[PDB]
């Protein structure tokens, strides 16, 4: 349905001197939900829930995002996607998934999930992906009307923007979300956010990782290599296409279709998807998990 509570509680594991907090509810193998900016777990509340009995239902926060503690210190050089990445790889490790997890992907949860798969491929058992960062892209793929307020954010107006005035999380994320949002929900998405300053900052270190026009090139190459390799990945995928999506679209989308071994549905939404179509979203991930892990608990005529 579409509620503001959240799904589970959050569990804590300590990596590398930080707790970082996550979501991991029922038995079997994992169907591993990866938020992005500025999101967190909760995003996936309404999604989970269609899965259970599935497998094990895990959502982790990213560090310094959710109930995930913040860096400290923290500047223009923390929260980049390499350090992400140090970080969600050894939560990973320490969450003992073995080798049949399901990815489900969003944003910069894409970026990271596609890297990983990319570097344990014989562990991934299927791929969801939805309004992903499929490939380097160029600001002619973001929608025109955001095009602007990105390249502010990785301009020096960023601090300002971001870390002052909030503006991932208050105007960004209400803006691509077809439905008005409650206070609660609101509320569970400025929660680790409200304070300025340097709490903020993974919401701007974020769009400023995103490999446009070639630049940083480090994520650019990041985002290369995975793209290359998910074009010609035999794993199963789903691709949740969103109309009129927002960072999965034209040319971006055409890409994504060129993909093997996959099957795709397109759900109303522009960006965060999982607010406006929720129980679709479910529900094509859920028949997606039982066609991978079929159970067989009757007969078939």
């Amino acid at each position: 349905s579409l509620g503001a509570k959240p799904f589970g509680e959050k569990k804590f594991i300590e990596i590398k001197g930080r707790r970082m907090a996550y979501i991991d509810e029922g038995t079997g193998d994992p169907i591993l939900f990866q938020h992005g900016n500025p999101t967190s777990s909760y995003l996936w509340r309404n999604i989970m829930p269609h899965c259970a009995g599935l497998g094990r239902l895990i959502a982790c926060d990213l560090i310094g995002m959710g109930d995930s503690d913040k860096l400290d210190p923290s500047g223009p050089e923390r929260y980049a996607y390499a350090e992400h990445r140090d970080y969600l790889d050894a939560l990973w490790e320490a969450l003992d998934l073995g080798d049949r997890v399901v990815l489900v992907v969003h944003d910069w949860g894409s970026a990271l999930g596609f890297d990983w798969a990319r570097r344990h491929r014989e562990r991934v058992q299927g791929i969801a992906y939805m309004e992903a960062i499929a490939m380097p892209i160029e600001a002619a793929d973001l929608p025109e009307q955001d095009r602007d307020l990105f390249q502010a954010f990785r301009s020096q107006a960023g601090e300002e923007l971001v870390l002052q005035d909030n503006v991932f999380v208050e105007q960004v994320l209400p803006g691509w979300i077809l439905r008005p949002l409650s206070e609660a929900e609101m509320a569970a998405y400025r929660e680790p956010f409200l304070a300025a300053g340097e709490a903020r900052r993974p919401t701007l270190s974020w769009p400023r990782q995103l490999p446009i026009a070639g630049t940083p090139a480090d994520v650019v190459a990041i985002a290369r290599d995975y793209a290359g390799w998910l074009s010609e990945s035999p794993i199963p995928k789903l691709f949740i296409n969103a109309e009129p999506g927002a960072l999965t679209t034209g040319r971006m989308r055409d890409f994504c279709r060129t993909w093997p071994n996959q099957t795709e549905i397109t759900v109303a939404g522009a960006h965060f998807i999982q607010e406006d179509s929720p129980d679709e979203i479910g529900a094509a991930i859920a028949a997606f998990v039982r066609r991978l892990r079929p159970a067989h608990h009757h007969h078939h005529h």
